[PDB]
């Protein structure tokens, strides 16, 4: 179904700026409908980089399908401004993302809430898989919190629409997360699904983790060779050999031996019903 709404750029006032990284900044900002005296807050994701004609329409593509999604696990694209600069419009997340949100309540987060948020991203991103889009960019800082017990996950342009033949993604030169890319990724700049699942694993150890940086000191440099070798993303201190066994499973090479988002729905649900069992941290019950 289609709801997109294509906005003019100067029916937003910007306010504040919640954020900004390198793929561009997010402001808290304002609709103000033309013609109109109602003044709306809205979040403003703007895009640092003009695009091309081709950016644009991917986006485009990509951004019709954002505007529509049911699932309560995924931020619906409430608008874009197209123009010179493209902005997304998004509903205001004053909870935050999920990275600095477990950074700072580190000692109040229990293990049936980390589990519970595996599940949900992971049903956030079966979604996706089912609208045969590609996200490119999960991570812990593109995860949002509604609540406490709900996250969302976000997009800031850098999803992809695959054709209906298609089953891969092949991309362009531009500036990487690289620490959160599967390899081929890193090589031939070429995305499936299963490399989502690959960033979903390294989302999740940082979880675990509770907002550690992946690989940190090393240089982006190094990764692509270091991945070859068979180092990856070190077990977490409270996970049992059965959460990370799964994490591993998702830096698998071969990307058609990485688990499908639906398995992954499974067991982390299963276990999301039995969070002591698999998750052993400190003062657990206590919180």
């Amino acid at each position: 179904q289609a709801l997109l709404r294509i906005l003019k750029e100067t029916e937003f006032k910007k306010i504040k700026v919640l954020g900004s990284g390198a793929f561009g900044t997010v402001y808290k900002g304002l609709w103000i409908p033309e013609g109109e005296k109602v003044k709306i807050p809205v979040a403003i994701k703007e895009l640092r980089e003009a695009t091309s004609p081709k950016a644009n329409k991917e986006i485009l593509d990509e951004a019709y399908v954002m505007a529509s999604v049911d699932n309560p696990h995924v931020c619906r694209l409430l608008g874009i401004c197209l123009t010179s600069t493209v902005q997304l419009i998004t509903q205001l997340m004053p909870f935050g993302c999920l990275l600095d949100y477990v950074r700072e309540h580190k000692d109040n987060i229990g293990s049936q809430y980390l589990l519970n948020w595996c599940v949900q991203i992971a049903k956030g991103m079966n979604y996706l898989e089912d609208r045969r889009l590609v996200h490119r960019d999960l991570a812990a800082r593109n995860v949002l919190v509604k609540t406490p017990q709900h996250v969302k996950i976000t997009d800031f342009g850098r999803a992809k629409l695959l054709g209906a033949e298609e089953k891969e993604y092949h991309a362009e030169g531009g500036k990487v997360p690289i620490k959160w890319m599967a390899l081929e990724s890193i090589l031939h700049r070429i995305y499936t699904h299963q490399s989502d699942v690959w960033s979903y694993g390294v989302t999740v150890w940082e979880l675990m983790t509770f907002g550690s940086k992946p690989y940190d000191g090393i240089p982006a440099s190094e990764i692509s060779s270091i991945l070859e070798k068979g180092e990856r993303l070190p077990q977490p201190p409270i996970c049992t050999i059965d959460v990370y066994m799964i994490m591993r499973k998702c830096w698998m090479i071969d990307a058609d031996s990485r688990p499908k988002f639906r398995e992954l729905i499974i067991e982390f649900s299963k276990m999301a019903r039995d969070p002591q069992r698999y998750l052993v941290i400190q003062g657990d019950e206590r919180m």
